[PDB]
C-alpha cells in the first residue's frame, strides 16, 4: 500500500521506460547502505557510465530517495559527478551516473600518506564544490574520502548525494539525523537545525583521515562515536607534529562547535593553506595502478 504511493510517486520524478534495452555489461565495483553500485556500457556510443541500484523496499528512511534525484538534475560542475538520468525499474531506483576511472579517496587515504601539497588540492577541489552547491543551499551531508573520487590524471570530484538536501529562504534548516556517525557534525547528532556548515565539519574530519588515516574514535562503536562528538572538544590529530601550521590553522576553522563561528566553504577558498594546493597532476602518484 504505503509502497504502491511512494513508487507513483518516484515515478514522477525520473525519466520515463527502462534503460535496459540501451546498458550492458554490469560490472559490480561498489555497495553501500542504499544499495550496490556496477559500471556499464551505453550501447549506443561505447561509453561507461556508474549505476546505483537502489531497493525500493529495502531502505531505511525510503523518502531519502526522493532528493538526488530532483536536487541534483541537470546539476553541472567540474568537481561534481555528474548524474545522467534516473529511472524506475522493477521495484529499483537506478541513477546513471560519470564513471570516474580512479576509484575513491578510501583507498589512498588507508594505504598512503598523502602530503600538504596534495591534501590542499583534494580541500580546493571539494570547496570549490561546496561552495557553488551552498550558494544554492545544497547539503551534501555525507562528506568523507568516500564521496570523493579521481579521474586517471589525478581531477578530484564530489560525489554520494545519496544523504542530500535542499534548505530555502522558508526552510533555511534541516533537524535529520544522516550521515556517517564519525563524520556527523555535533549539532546534527545533537538533533538541532542545521545548514551547510555541517559539511565544513565533515570535510575537516575528512582532513584528519588525510592525515591520519582514519577518523577519531573509529575503533569505539558508531553509537558511543556520535555520543563523544556532541560531549567533547574538537578533536586534534595523532600526527599533530607531521602537520604544518598552515595545515592545523586550516583545520582550526572547520573544527568549530559552534556552526556560527565555523567557517564557510566561500570564507575557506581564501585561505593561504590552500595556495599549497598541487596540480592535478600531483595525485596520480597516490593512485593504485600507478603505486
Ligand atoms: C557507497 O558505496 C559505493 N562504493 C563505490 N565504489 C567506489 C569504487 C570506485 C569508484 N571508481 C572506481 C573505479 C574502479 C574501481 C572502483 C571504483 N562507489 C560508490 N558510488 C559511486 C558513485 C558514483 C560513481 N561514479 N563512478 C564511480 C562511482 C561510484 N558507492
Amino acid at each position: 500500500m504505503s509502497h504502491e504511493q511512494f513508487r507513483a510517486a518516484l515515478q514522477l520524478v525520473v525519466d520515463p521506460g527502462d534503460p535496459r534495452s540501451y546498458l550492458d555489461n554490469f560490472i559490480k565495483i561498489g555497495e553501500g547502505s542504499t544499495g550496490i553500485v556496477c559500471i556499464a556500457t551505453v550501447r549506443s556510443s561505447g561509453k561507461l557510465v556508474a549505476v546505483k541500484k537502489m531497493d525500493l523496499r529495502k531502505q531505511q528512511r525510503r523518502e531519502l530517495l526522493f532528493n538526488e534525484v530532483v536536487i541534483m538534475r541537470d546539476y553541472q560542475h567540474e568537481n561534481v559527478v555528474e548524474m545522467y538520468n534516473s529511472y524506475l525499474v522493477g521495484d529499483e531506483l537506478w541513477v546513471v551516473m560519470e564513471f570516474l576511472e580512479g576509484g575513491a579517496l578510501t583507498d589512498i587515504v588507508t594505504h598512503t600518506r598523502m602530503n600538504e601539497e596534495q591534501i590542499a588540492a583534494v580541500c580546493l577541489a571539494v570547496l570549490q564544490a561546496l561552495s557553488v552547491l551552498h550558494a544554492q543551499g545544497v547539503i551534501h551531508r555525507d562528506i568523507k574520502s568516500d564521496s570523493i573520487l579521481l579521474t586517471h590524471d589525478g581531477r578530484v570530484k564530489l560525489s554520494d548525494f545519496g544523504f542530500c538536501a535542499q534548505v530555502s529562504k522558508e526552510v533555511p534548516r534541516r533537524k535529520s539525523l544522516v550521515g556517517t556517525p564519525y563524520w556527523m557534525a555535533p549539532e546534527l547528532i545533537s538533533r538541532l537545525p542545521y545548514g551547510p556548515e555541517v559539511d565544513i565539519w565533515s570535510l575537516g574530519i575528512m582532513v584528519i583521515e588525510m592525515v591520519d588515516g582514519e577518523p577519531p574514535y573509529f575503533n569505539e562503536p558508531p553509537l558511543k562515536a556520535m555520543k563523544m562528538i556532541r560531549d567533547n572538544l574538537p578533536p586534534r590529530l595523532k600526527n599533530l607534529h607531521k602537520v604544518s601550521p598552515s595545515l592545523k590553522g586550516f583545520l582550526d576553522r572547520l573544527l568549530v562547535r559552534d556552526p556560527a563561528q565555523r567557517a564557510t566553504a566561500a570564507e575557506l577558498l581564501k585561505h593561504p593553506f590552500l595556495a599549497k594546493a598541487g596540480p592535478p597532476a600531483s595525485i596520480v602518484p597516490l593512485m593504485r595502478q600507478n603505486r
